[PDB]
């Protein structure tokens, strides 16, 4: 996978927005994911109380992890794929405590999804183009990484 510099700015400069405002951003991707595929709450020790979007909309553990998610990918974002260093982390993290490497597909889908919603105006096809090469490279390197640890992702 391999993106231009101008697709990286494109990434870059949609990130800046989401860093606008990451909390709403992040309750957003969240609802997004476990509305699009419930079936991943189920996986998860503290969101699998949240039934309806009412619950998910006031739940503080979904609201401070999409802080979390978004915090920890537009920091790998910004190393415009030289993020070695920011991901072996993130991925030993996740294999040693069996996230398939699938809900990552499920969680960009949501990513693309907001991004549009929030800013449609300049979130148009070469920046959701880019976005997307940019989640792809994300989720094969992470790939790469499990396929070292033995999982199993």
């Amino acid at each position: 996978m391999v993106l231009s510099e101008g697709e990286w700015q494109l990434v870059l400069h949609v990130w800046a927005k989401v860093e606008a405002d990451v909390a709403g951003h992040g309750q957003d991707i969240l609802i997004r994911l476990f509305k699009s595929h419930p079936e991943t709450l189920e996986k998860f020790d503290r969101f699998k109380h949240l039934k309806t979007e009412a619950e998910m909309k006031a739940s503080e553990d979904l609201k401070k992890h999409g802080v979390t998610v978004l915090t920890g990918l537009g920091a790998i974002l910004k190393k415009k794929g030289h993020h070695e260093a920011e991901l072996k982390p993130l991925a030993q993290s996740h294999a040693t405590k069996k996230i398939p490497i699938k809900y990552l597909e499920f969680i960009s889908e949501a990513i693309i999804h907001v991004l549009h919603s929030r800013h449609p105006g300049d979130f148009g096809a070469d920046a959701q183009g880019a976005m997307n090469k940019a989640l792809e490279l994300f989720r094969k390197d992470i790939a790469a990484k499990y396929k070292e640890l033995g999982y199993q992702g």
